């Protein structure tokens, strides 16, 4: 085989349960937090575009 599973230590039943718990915390593999940040970045940009320009203190156009 690739190396030899015969020399590879097998995981115990308890170890398997812990592995599942870790996946649940990460949802799967990638951090869901990163995805949320990306969404927030786009939302902020859209909001800025929808935001009107600030009033001129001098009252001068453009």
């Amino acid at each position: 085989g690739p190396l030899g599973s015969r020399k590879i230590a097998q995981m115990t039943e308890e170890q398997f349960a812990l592995a599942l718990k870790m996946s649940e915390q990460e949802a799967r593999e990638v951090n869901s937090q990163e995805e949320e940040e990306e969404e927030l970045l786009r939302k902020a940009i859209a909001e800025s575009l929808n935001s009107c320009r600030p009033s001129d203190a001098s009252a001068t156009r453009s």
